[PDB]
């Protein structure tokens, strides 16, 4: 099921290339994913406060066109596949015009922080996906 | 394919770490392009100078492997190898080690030589193509 | 008249400290100045077509309170002062329990892109402030 | 006493507008105050050993000329004034021609990160400089 976030793009994003940074793409992709969990109800650090949290295990990056200054984005997330301790999340993110300027596939690994050790995923959330 | 490894050293500050006690994974991809910049000025290279000459270096395609965390204050080690060359690309494969040589994460980032103003591939400039021949 | 804008606190703005880099506050206060600017028709990639920009030439923060991951912070912006080629910004960051997490005055100068050279304000900014 | 710590721009630090992003400025005098700490042997272990944090209480940046990729930056870090629980930073930024880009003023408040409130400045610390 997809999951839709709108992010603005400001200068703080963008690069002396006259495009955005393309690390910054990697950030809009976070905070799409910390989104969709919030509309499943779920918070980051009030659930690291529960120690369990989610690292980034792998992550290939497709730039296909470039994003510019004040564009209004569009990133797409998606959780394509599930096992017990890893998720995995496929985005990519298009502009006003629906151009597909860029797509990711990220593995996510669930840890918890103070020892960040591989920990089985929450049953609440296999229940969700 | 010039083969030598470069390396470059970075150390981690408060601006690189997250809430949860490690490095955020973006600036990993930083210190990545960081060590491509150093390693094309260590060959005599300024991407400051090529913009104005309409020559720039855009990422194409980026595979990330995180395998350990690293932590603030820590000197890290970025190695960075030209593995394929292409007329106006080419692959770079790069690493992170730490203090110990711990293996932290590895990197296969593909670079597209473009216009920046009109953001269409172009040849690589033959300079630095004879820099990286062999 | 003042302006709000809302900003979501995530993982890439917070430290090891657990709160927002104090950088990243920086970062926050130049959205709501472009999103202010917006609200008056004064896009700014726009405008660099146009050859004209605002940069800063002095800013200073003081900080009371601190932000944390998954905040929903406000950002309030009002233009206190105004000269032909520079204006004042007084900004200030609350959270949702209207709590002063830290203020800025910043001094931004109208400038041409390129020498980098301050050019008088547009006869139409100083019109609708 | 002075304490250089040379900078180097990347494109992560620069905006469309091809000069340095002015938040990646205040980036930049954090990692000299923390090289100077480091310096006098205050790394952020030693920090931790007295259970002290420093936070930024105020900080005025003065921007006076732009810094672009691949400049080779030198901050300049000296404190200038040490009280009960805080110390003041005087930083510039100079280019490698020696144009001064801009320069800050940072109060720094000695935190506990328990709870961040005032502590004493440690007291090899007080010591270390005048
Ligand atoms: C690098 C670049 C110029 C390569 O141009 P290219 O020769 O068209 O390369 P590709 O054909 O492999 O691009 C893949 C697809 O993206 C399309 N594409 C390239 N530039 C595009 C653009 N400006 N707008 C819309 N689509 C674009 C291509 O047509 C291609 O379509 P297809 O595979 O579905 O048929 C282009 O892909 C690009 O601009 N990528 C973004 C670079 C970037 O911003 N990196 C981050 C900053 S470093
Ligand atoms: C995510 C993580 C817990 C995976 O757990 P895992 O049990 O090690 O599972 P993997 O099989 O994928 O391990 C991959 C490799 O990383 C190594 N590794 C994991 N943690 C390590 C550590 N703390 N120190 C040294 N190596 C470590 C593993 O040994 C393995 O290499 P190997 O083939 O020699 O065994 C761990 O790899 C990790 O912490 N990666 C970094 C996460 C990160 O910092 N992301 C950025 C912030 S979100």
């Amino acid at each position: 099921t997809l999951f839709r976030w709108p992010v603005r793009v400001y200068y703080e994003d963008t690069d002396a290339g006259g495009v955005v940074y393309h690390a910054s793409y990697v950030a809009f992709y976070e905070r799409a994913r910390t989104e969709m969990l919030r509309h499943h109800h779920f918070s980051q650090q009030a659930l690291m406060a529960e120690r369990v949290a989610f690292v980034v295990r792998k992550m290939t990056v497709e730039y296909y066109a470039p994003a510019r200054l004040d564009d209004m984005l569009e990133i797409q997330t998606e959780i394509t596949s599930m096992r017990g301790t890893s998720l995995v999340f496929t985005q990519r993110i298009v502009n006003a015009e629906n151009t597909l300027l860029n797509e990711a596939e990220v593995l996510v690994v669930c840890v918890d922080p103070l020892k960040m050790k591989p920990r089985a995923l929450p049953k609440s959330i296999v229940a969700e996906f």
